């Protein structure tokens, strides 16, 4: 047992910072890229099948 105890204490702080991980998902939503895909759904009615 020595000052090394404080070193392991740093890992405990990271666990309490797990909350920030959820905020990461919100950042992806800012892209709006996934939302843009919804408009493409309307084009699906055309059945152009340009892909193949």
């Amino acid at each position: 047992g020595s000052v090394e105890k404080l070193t392991a204490d740093a890992e405990l702080q990271r666990l309490k910072n797990e909350a920030a991980e959820e905020a990461e998902l919100e950042r992806l939503k800012s892209e709006r890229h996934d939302h843009d895909k919804k408009e493409a759904e309307r084009k699906a009615l055309e059945d152009k099948l340009a892909d193949y």
